[PDB]
C-alpha cells in the first residue's frame, strides 16, 4: 500500500463541522465517509446532513444525541432512498421529529462494507476507498487538549470505544521514540479543537484507541 495518503487532497473532505453539546459524533462520520463516497462517485463535494440522521435514523438503531452507529446511518440512507444536503437541513445540535423531504435529497447508498478488525486492513481500505468511518477511545483529557503531534494514550481502550470520526488518511513523521506512523482523523468539534479540528492518532500500536475496531463505509 502507499505509505503516505490524504482524501483532503483529492478532494474528498469537506471542512471540519461542530457537533456541539449532542452526542451524534455517529452523524458527523457518516456524513463525512459519504461525503467522500458520493464525491469519488459523481465528482461534486456537497456537504451532507447529520440533523437528517439524528432527527430520522431511528428505526435503524440510532438514539439522536444519546449516540448512534455509523452502519446505522448508512442503512437509514439506503433504507430511506436519500439523504438532504446540510444546507437544506442545517444542524441544530439537538434532537427534533424527522423533517426529510425528498426533493433535497443528494446522496444516496446501497449499503456499507465492515472492514476487519486489523489496522493492516484498514490501511488498505484507506488506501483504495477513500475516507473511513471509524470509532475511537476518545474518553481522556489529553484528547481534549491535544494540539499536534502523534497522539498516544497509555489508557485508551481498544475495546470500549466512545466516539466516531473519520479517518481521511495516514503517513508518517519523525519523533522521539520511533512510533512514526498515525492516522489522519477528522474530528467534529469544529476547527479549534487540535490542528484545524484534525488529529494524528497513533497507527499500528496495537489498534491504539480502538481505530481498527469498529470502521465501515457506505457503498455509492
Ligand atoms: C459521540 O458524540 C457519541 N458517541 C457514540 O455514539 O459512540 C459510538 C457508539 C462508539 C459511535
Ligand atoms: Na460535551
Ligand atoms: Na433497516
Amino acid at each position: 500500500a502507499p505509505r503516505s495518503v490524504d482524501w483532503r487532497e483529492k478532494g474528498y473532505v469537506t471542512p471540519v463541522k461542530n457537533q456541539g453539546q449532542c452526542g451524534s459524533c455517529w452523524a458527523f462520520s457518516a456524513t463525512g465517509a459519504l461525503e467522500g463516497q458520493m464525491f469519488r462517485k459523481t465528482g461534486r463535494l456537497i456537504s451532507l446532513s447529520e440533523q437528517n440522521l439524528v432527527d430520522c435514523s431511528g428505526p435503524q438503531g440510532n438514539e439522536g444525541c444519546n449516540g448512534g452507529l455509523m452502519d446505522y446511518a448508512f442503512q437509514y440512507v439506503q433504507d430511506n432512498g436519500g439523504l438532504d444536503s446540510e444546507e437544506s437541513y442545517p444542524y441544530e445540535a439537538t434532537e427534533e421529529s424527522c423533517k426529510y423531504n425528498p426533493k433535497y435529497s443528494v446522496a444516496n447508498d446501497a449499503g456499507f462494507v465492515d472492514i476487519p478488525k486489523q489496522e493492516k486492513a484498514l490501511m488498505k481500505a484507506v488506501a483504495t476507498v477513500g475516507p473511513i468511518s471509524v470509532a475511537i477511545d476518545a474518553g481522556h483529557e489529553s484528547f481534549l487538549f491535544y494540539k499536534e503531534g502523534i497522539y498516544f494514550e497509555p489508557d485508551c481502550s481498544s475495546e470500549d470505544m466512545d466516539h466516531g470520526v473519520l479517518v481521511v488518511g495516514y503517513g508518517f513523521e519523525s519523533t522521539e521514540s520511533d512510533n512514526n506512523k498515525y492516522w489522519l482523523v477528522k474530528n467534529s468539534w469544529g476547527e479549534e479543537w487540535g490542528m484545524g479540528g484534525y488529529v494524528k492518532m497513533a497507527k499500528d500500536r496495537r489498534n491504539h484507541c480502538g481505530i481498527a475496531s469498529a470502521a465501515s463505509y457506505p457503498t455509492v
